[PDB]
């Protein structure tokens, strides 16, 4: 095809990975390519405002034009996804989240809260380790097996006596990978479980989790996973890729 | 060098999420559909980009998601204390927000412990023209693309809501006094101030929301909290 | 005929929740320190009086929950449904209220769904002088008891805070024309509409607590569906 | 003392203990009196407002000089129970409700909702049958041997597959009444567990209770019945006969 073209995405790829930043040289080494095109095509990039230099510090991050090309795009799948989760939260009567990877730890994009006397409630905008939720473990499933060792970055946080471990969770992202669907059962939060499949949608992939208390969970399970299910083949077939 | 006309094939779709027809595609950039195409197909190896079926028509694609989401992120989570603070030192609502062409899109937000309180929910929308966060990024926009959120005649919210012209001029005010207002031109009886924050991933509102009631005493101040937080905000996230 | 004299005991007693000498209470009704000590030992044997202490005062007793409680609980339980069908009628917090003393107190209350709302919770206070729950309910007070409440100079909590003189000629006012209103005298921005509920257990206020702003153009309504709902509630729960 | 006072005080015992009305005949037969001398007080009151008669039916049932009674010392022992209850939230960080007992059910006069992720919500002025309550069995106790069988009227209402019967209830309810403090596990609402204690207050019976998610519950029921014990001290200190 065009080699250059993929060639600054492979580094946009890469800085994307860092939010925090990179040298010029460990841009270089990421990438399959010389220190000298790679300044070339940084520099080509910053001419439009899709990365910025980070100072003297030879640094380099992502840049501006980003945001005002993924904006709208993004604040329309949530749109156009929000009904999908009230949905889903009133034919289950469970709290339910839509979530996106963001390195170790998901991101809460949108949540409808339970109304019942027992509930699950967490905040729009809360971060939690990957490897602890339902929704952490579908997207990390989707991730290509070379990227997943940087999320699974040797050793994993455990929040419960039950959150997994390296090897457990991997064993387990196995089976997930063709399930279909991801569980957690107080592996985040004691008294917590949640049960999550995963989104594909044409700007990346998100998570569709139910949040619940185990309590509850124990016995309806069943029905939780299957209304995942038909909510994500809904989903997908109105916004996937 | 090419580079740059792929960034600006990029732009043109992000302008239209439904859709662009390599045609209209051609069209908007300066190239020629023939050398569109051919990058296109460059993206589209990429999952830059994806097509809308035999439709001919394209749209973003998925490799969009990753590079910016621990980004964004980050941001977020690294403002949603200074909105806090804010909150707390002016003890009214503040919404965080980021332009999706005529609308603004709530981000975050922090709802007033107060009895006369203003509530909304994250993940709304509003139409920009008539909040005081939708001006302030509609000022930042760069007067082509101005014309786009622009497009023919706004809607009217309230008895109070800007017409084109009145908008445009304003525009011109807050795009170096560095702040706006909007006074019942949204919700009667709501009025908002809010300020830019340029961001190095973009353009974001930070914007007090709050009953005209209060709001017509202590503008003053508020403005002033805005721009304060706006300074910190930058210093620390700026580009 | 003495039970008359006991119940004049009582309703003095429930006048000072913190209680009475013996000879106050002498003093408040019509008798003799002797004769309503007798009666006081009378009552306190049935756990409708307590004594706090040598101090030689005393106050209400235990048995009054049990007599109340089930019968109270019962009114609410009925009037609750009341409360929300008003509240989605007119798309506005809605307030149930007894009246203790110079301060009313909210026993129950729906909040409206609206983006500028008026939030307040249950089992709150606020001085009866400056809403229209209260005004209502002062209204319906016996012209002797009323000048209990107004104990000499009133609380002013806005700029508009009615005074003794203003309250007690407008309470003539309510006190024939059925409802009360309050702007702006409690919060500033806030303004309510309050209609008294008359029932076998007592005076109540239904209130309607809303935003100035959206209250200058829907009054007229507003005091109607008042009215329809004490119609209602009153036929299904009056004396 | 003085033996009208006490008949009048009886009848106004059995007239609340029945709001939807009573007989003067049903009247007469609660109390010890004959229906003729009932009529008399009645009347009496009657002239006091502490009772109205619901027309030629011949029923009469409790009057409006009641409330005003009540109403001030009822609204600051509320006032003066808030803060403690808040208090008591904060150091537990569970749900806490203040009720009172209403035949069957008791009712929920106060409560302060736990900030947490596994929460438990309900709303003020709720019912809830009392023999299915921590809070329920707390009152239930404390009530006069004779009048306890008119609440436990036959046979219990049963909301889960734990909801007691009467025999285990009564039989439980003898050790509440000396042991100072009830519970119910999953009685109520599966997965609800409640912990409960009596305020013996200068104005009547009320319950003081912790309802949180038995999850959370099996591990600290010691921490929290000791924590409700020390706020009833406190509160009774303060508001108690």
């Amino acid at each position: 095809s065009i080699q250059v073209i993929a060639r600054a995405a492979s580094i946009m790829r890469a800085l994307g990975s860092h939010p925090h930043g990179l040298s010029l040289a460990a841009i270089a080494q990421l990438v399959g390519l010389p220190r000298s095109t790679v300044q070339r095509i940084i520099n080509a990039l910053e001419e439009e405002f899709l990365v910025e230099a980070l100072g003297p510090a030879g640094g380099f991050r992502l840049g501006p034009a980003l945001g005002q090309l993924i904006n709208q795009a993004q604040t329309d799948i949530l749109s156009l996804v929000k009904p999908y989760l009230r949905s889903l939260a009133e034919e289950l009567d469970e709290s339910v989240s839509l979530a996106s990877l963001a390195g170790d730890k998901i991101y809460v994009l949108d949540r409808i809260v339970s109304e019942r006397e027992l509930r699950v409630v967490f905040p729009i905008g809360i971060n939690v380790p990957a490897a602890a939720t339902a929704a952490g473990k579908v997207l990390l499933a989707a991730l290509p097996d070379e990227t997943l060792q940087a999320a699974l970055g040797e050793q994993l946080p455990v929040l419960t006596s039950n959150t997994l471990g390296r090897k457990a969770l991997v064993k387990q992202l196995s089976e997930v990978r063709q399930s279909g669907v991801a569980s957690d059962l107080d592996e985040h939060i004691d008294g917590v479980s949640s049960f999550a499949t995963l989104l594909d949608t044409y700007l990346g992939y998100y998570s569709l989790a139910i949040v619940m208390p185990s309590s509850r969970a124990s016995k309806q399970s069943d029905l939780i996973k299957k209304a995942l299910l038909q909510s994500k083949l809904n989903i997908e077939r109105a916004i996937g890729r």
